[PDB]
C-alpha cells in the first residue's frame, strides 16, 4: 500500500528544529537527500508527482505537485513553513490554489490529513521528515481529492 513507499523512503537520524544552528544545517541535509532518494523510487514506479525546495536557511518550502487523470496533467503550487518545534511537529501543507473549494481542508489553503496520521508521526519522531509528510500527507489527499474535485466540476485542466 502506502506503506511500502514509506519502506523504500531513508529516515532522518538528527532531532533538530529549525533554529539549532550547526545541527538543523545536518537535518536539512538529511533532509535533501531524503526527498532526492523518494522522487527517485516514484520516477522509478512511475509515480513522480511532486518537486520541493527551500529558501536558504530551510524555513520556508515551496514547490508543486501533480496528478493526471486521464492522461491530463494538472498541477498545483504548494509551500509550507517549518515550525519552530519540528521535526516533532510535522508541518502544514498548503495549496493555494485550491483554497475554498473542498470542505476538506483549512483556512488558506491548509492540507488537513485523516485523525490517524498526526499519532502516527509523533510515535516515529524524529525518524520521519519533509519525504515522509509528502508520502504521508500531501500524497494520500492529493489521490483521493484531485480525481473527485474534477468529476464534481470543481476544477478544470488549464
Amino acid at each position: 500500500a502506502t506503506r511500502r513507499v514509506v519502506s523504500e523512503i531513508p529516515v532522518l537520524k538528527t532531532n533538530a528544529g529549525p533554529r539549532d544552528r550547526e545541527l538543523w544545517v545536518q537535518r536539512l541535509k538529511e533532509e535533501y537527500q531524503s526527498l532526492i532518494r523518494y522522487v527517485e523510487n516514484n520516477k522509478n514506479a512511475d509515480n513522480d508527482w511532486f518537486r520541493l525546495e527551500s529558501n536558504k536557511e530551510g524555513t520556508r518550502w515551496f514547490g508543486k505537485c501533480w496528478y493526471i487523470h486521464d492522461l491530463l496533467k494538472y498541477e498545483f503550487d504548494i509551500e509550507f513553513d517549518i515550525p519552530i518545534t519540528y521535526p516533532t511537529t510535522a508541518p502544514e501543507i498548503a495549496v493555494p490554489e485550491l483554497d475554498g473549494k473542498t470542505a476538506k481542508m483549512y483556512r488558506g489553503g491548509k492540507i488537513c490529513l485523516t485523525d490517524h496520521f498526526k499519532p502516527l508521526w509523533a510515535r516515529n519522531v524524529p525518524k520521519f521528515g519533509l519525504a515522509h509528510l509528502m508520502a504521508l500527507g500531501l500524497g494520500p489527499w492529493l489521490a483521493v481529492e484531485i480525481p473527485d474535485l474534477i468529476q464534481k466540476g470543481v476544477i478544470q485542466h488549464k
